[PDB]
């Protein structure tokens, strides 16, 4: 649930 928001993404 987050393809445009992206929950993670190299934190």
């Amino acid at each position: 649930g987050s393809n445009k928001g992206a929950i993670i993404g190299l934190m």
